[PDB]
């Protein structure tokens, strides 16, 4: 909500409460999910032609007892917007691989997992520095593009030592990427996104998925109109997708599709289908799927403040020693939530 | 403090810095005890028969250095408000015990402990889903119930996991319970809870107080009229009073009674008695005194946003092996307050 | 930001978001360093001659994933001030050293660091009794004094527990402090300051620097007129400045002198001198430099709300073993920055 406005300086203070449990066989899915976030959008007109920015938003579980606190910050960046000349940000911000993978992350509870956070440029992550430009310098109406730069969030200690030090999950080198989307027209979209990060030498001494850099190739497609939305994104990886906690998948496919429609009487179904399929795994494990699930649910908007939903997850993975080795669920889950937002 | 209403949604930000220090002989309660903190409560007009609403609420220390964090989570739930047929919210909430147990828990600073957070269906936990009902639908005016329910909240791993795992001494198996208030007029109030929470495996593998149930069954009585504020209210409990950190009581009686006056002037004094009284206990305690004190102690209000206060506990608890086993404090504490809120 | 004023109480919500990357062959200082504050000041009218305050700061780092929250309270105190009688607050808060020290604590990144927080009475702490006079009772115009008081903050066990404990580097025992700035007129001031903390014996079990009390004695002069800012301060303190992480120097002489100057166009560059000479170190080390550097660094306004700096940290020490066992770092570091506030 904005909440303040004044002087060319304003401040949108926004949040949510998410009153979620999940019913699964899985015990460490299964159980009360509750959770909030709180966050602020700030801008300051600086001039003309240029307007300052700032954004943070934070993750607090609602799910834990007093003794224990479970919270972590979303994003956290600040920004100069240039007119036609484009933007330019820097801090904890998305990777612009999700430019075009946000296209299917729209389920009501699940979704958006063929990947994950600190996950090399494909989603949430530190010390991106981001500048994007909007319908080509003003040229071309709905063509816009962005380039970045990921700075190496190293180790804690030892070799790969930086000052923000992570465990090797969650590390990167240098990295570059760039995003392309264009406004087909008619409510059609379609965009394509690449990224190129070194690997450190500690994610390099897992047994799963060497190599020298993590590597993503992302196309995606569209349809946004007439109360109906319709998404499909396609994305091969290089020692960039996570094979559990294990390390990574030498190369993956990964694909999501997923259909929406928004009734009048504010009901949004949705059906997608999401997979992942891993190639080339160390100790014999070869070609595996990582992901594999049908999702069915439902989300009822009572009006912008307020929404309830179901959302199932069927999941296809068979249950085999791969997956269960990995930690990789292979259980349905079913969410119920009820959501109040800001 | 209200500081959004527009469109038929409003959000109140709110929060408190108590500057506040205890002395006591207790090494483990003496020094500083500043704390803050900060919440919102926020609401929705959906139409004329429903409001949907959230509330968060968030406590962090200030009496650590920089080098720690000391916060979590009291309240976050979302909900639905039906006018006269009731409402319904989900979340980490308030045990529908405390609708009742509450009305002793008014002092200057401590008071309120004969149970405590994540306590089975006693005060603050996760997971509850809780009906309300005021005035009886409309038709019996002071008449108030409720009815709720909690989730099991188990262990980290094993047999008793769920997603949010914690310690056995803040797990829950699946609850039931409810209260129900009446407004005898003039001032008067009389109120009564019951809760039933299945035990976890984890639980029982403790040596104090196993059993398939934690029970409690509560009465309440206030006068609340003319500047004066009287309440008592009486507890009795199976394998659901914490003795310490060691487990559970087989059975407990738990008692307090408060009295206290608002001057026109800003002060309010108070004076108090609350006992906690463990029955059967293992390992040859068998009846203990888990909690005893005298409390007398006065707030002075400023005005709505500014008060102090004094607060006296007068420890009534011997030392003794007993005591020292389980950790429970026998020394008396003075604690002194100075709050800003909003 | 004031976001509330209404019937005699306002609020400011306010915060900083820090778009912060380091250079540096110190692995432990290079790379993302991006981070954010929040905090709230409140105010209450409560008659013609008393006014209720309460603030909070908060700062959450930005540059770490999500599988952790690296997080503090900077301040948290709550206060009274009497019209012309004074102010009195308590919580966490500044040490009145700091009400001379700040003058040179005004760099673009660096600077302010011949001392850290939960350093005695130098800088943050828990548990300050802090009384206020500006202007001597409204009877000498631009003379101010303070004068504190800081409970023993000890250890998690034994000895010297406190409710509150924490590791040696960060105890104190009660202390007591004050401070002394006169406006000159035409731009220059003046100010003393000295403290003296009680000592803590698990402090005093660490090899370097005991003693019975950490004593502090500061002078500082500074000139902030026509777009120029000129400041220095000299303190000597007794068992109080830090030794790397090892303890503290029998004796230290710190020394800060800076010089800004702010063009109308927006641009504010920067150069400072800081040294922190320790005295009689024990395993034989004797005299040694804890800090020694020049810094040269530029912010640039954009206008309240937005500015970008750069900051160098040309280090003078140098790279021994003394440096090495202390963990003092002795690598230059450049941090571009780009800040949103409100
Ligand atoms: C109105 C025609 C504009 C077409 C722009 C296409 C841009 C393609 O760039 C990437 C290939
Ligand atoms: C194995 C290759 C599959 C083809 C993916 C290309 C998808 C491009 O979508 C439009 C951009
Ligand atoms: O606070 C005290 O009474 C004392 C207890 C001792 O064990 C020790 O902590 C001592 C401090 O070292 C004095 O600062 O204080
Ligand atoms: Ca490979």
């Amino acid at each position: 909500a904005e909440i303040y406005n004044k002087d060319g300086n304003k401040l949108d203070l926004y949040g949510k409460v998410d009153g979620l449990h999940y019913f699964s066989d899985d015990d460490s899915q299964d159980g009360d999910q509750t959770y909030m976030r709180l966050g602020f959008k700030g801008e300051t007109q600086v001039n003309d032609q240029l307007t300052g920015y700032g954004q943070w938003e934070y993750q607090i579980q609602g799910n834990s007892g007093e003794n224990e606190n479970n919270s972590w910050t979303r994003v956290a960046f600040a920004g100069l917007k240039f007119g036609d000349a484009g933007s330019f940000d820097y801090g904890r911000n998305y990777g612009v691989v999700y430019d075009v993978t946000s296209w299917t992350d729209v389920l009501p509870e699940f979704g958006g997992d063929t990947y994950g956070s600190d996950n090399f440029m494909q989603q949430r992550g530190n010390g991106f520095a981001t500048y994007r430009n909007s319908d080509f310098f003003g040229l071309v109406d709905g063509l816009n593009f962005a380039v970045q730069y990921q700075g190496k969030n190293g180790s804690a200690s030892g070799e790969d030592q930086t000052n923000n030090g992570r465990t090797e999950l969650r590390q990167n080198g240098d990295g570059v990427g760039g995003s392309i989307t264009y406004n087909l027209g008619e409510g059609f979209g379609i965009g394509t996104a690449v990224s190129s990060s070194k690997r450190t030498s500690s994610q390099n001494d897992l047994t799963y998925g060497n190599g020298d850099r993590a590597e993503t190739y992302t196309g995606g497609l569209k349809y946004d109109a007439n109360n109906i939305y319709l998404a499909a994104q396609y994305t091969q990886t290089y020692n960039a997708t996570r094979v559990g906690n294990l390390g990574w998948a030498n190369k993956a496919q990964n694909f999501e599709v997923v259909a929406q429609y928004q009734f009048d009487f504010g009901l949004r179904p949705s059906v997608a289908y999401l997979q992942s399929k891993g190639k080339d795994l160390e100790n014999g494990y070869g070609d595996q799927d990582l992901l594999k699930y049908v999702d069915v649910g439902a989300t009822y908007y009572f009006n912008k403040n307020m929404s309830t939903y179901v959302d199932y997850k069927i999941n296809l993975l068979d249950d085999k020693e791969f997956t269960r080795n990995a930690g990789i669920s292979t259980d349905d889950i079913v969410a119920l939530g009820l959501v109040y937002q800001f």
